[PDB]
């Protein structure tokens, strides 16, 4: 409901910050955040949560998540984690969510925490961020 | 030692041939490559298959995969796996060789079949093979 003048204007910070920030500091947040520890000061990580707030009002991810066996899982993390080396932000945003949401299962956790971490490390998406978050922004504050 | 004029000569064929080719049914031919099943009519297969050869006098590979638990599997497939979003053609060789190194595992055959199956089904990497195979052709007849 408020949540519309909200996204807009954190969008606004995200590229305004995006470029000046290290790529292996964001990585490192984003992992964080996928282990639910959401760094705010970072735009864009505060963007996300932003976003995973809106989502988990459906909360449906966690019922899915819980149900699936382990080629399933893995199948799921190796599907996601392409739209990193793509060009689709709400690919890449969906996907991040995604994997906070495995996360959140604690034998999902204890299995694939380590290698997301590693996997993470080698990303790089800000290219990606700065030149879609405004438009990714509208594409949700609509829907 | 005859690998010299055999590796070159595929190259020139591969090139020559690359863009004609349908991107759906080159992966078909690399999935059933990594499955042991070489279709060498296809000449980037071929190449494929000339260069396992050589590598397979190593033989390292397949002790190795052999010591690998699951989670260190998994950490390899996703690692690799990004080769394929990305541009450089040597670690996409070096992938896909790998992944059929671990097909030849029968445990993570049946596991991990199904998935590589379905992952590999979204990859395109024509561009790249274009634009890199003399090159790489040259990088390993010195190697």
């Amino acid at each position: 409901s408020d949540m519309h003048t909200e996204l807009a204007s954190i969008s606004q910070l995200v590229i305004a910050k995006i470029e000046t920030i290290d790529n292996d500091i964001l990585n490192k947040d984003i992992v964080n955040f996928i282990m639910c520890r959401s760094n705010l000061d970072n735009p864009f990580i505060s963007f996300l949560d932003t976003v995973y707030t809106i989502i988990d009002q459906e909360n449906y991810q966690t019922e899915l998540i819980n149900s699936l066996d382990d080629n399933e899982i893995i199948d799921c993390i190796v599907n996601k984690f392409m739209s990193f080396y793509k060009d689709n932000l709400e690919n890449i945003v969906d996907a991040i969510i995604t994997l906070k949401y495995i996360m959140n299962n604690p034998d999902f956790k204890t299995t694939y925490a380590e290698v997301l971490g590693s996997r993470i490390a080698d990303i790089d998406i800000k290219q990606v961020i700065r030149e879609n978050i405004l438009q990714l922004s509208n594409d949700i504050r609509e829907r």
